[PDB]
């Protein structure tokens, strides 16, 4: 069902980062990847994206990239997550 209206990758990602960073996590991109079924690559790419989007910001900690929703990309979360909750 979710997939019926949903990019089940991305979707993933997104919701991904939303409950890391609710939690209290500084979202590594090597910590979704642990947590969605995509390759790196793929998580890199719709981080990409998403950051087009203004949905996240990335910054680089030495080697590692850390991913924050913005205020944007957070109020979507917050809507899907009702969504899935109907759903």
């Amino acid at each position: 069902r979710i997939k019926l209206l949903f990019k089940e990758k991305a979707l993933e990602i997104l919701m991904t980062i939303y409950y890391e960073s609710l939690g209290g996590n500084d979202v590594y991109i090597q910590y979704i990847a642990s947590k969605v079924n995509s390759p790196h690559s793929y998580v890199w790419l719709i981080i990409k994206k998403f950051e087009e989007a203004k949905m996240v910001e990335c910054e680089l900690e030495g080697r590692t990239k850390i991913i924050r929703l913005t205020d944007k990309g957070q109020k979507i979360a917050q809507q899907i997550k009702s969504i899935i909750d109907i759903m």
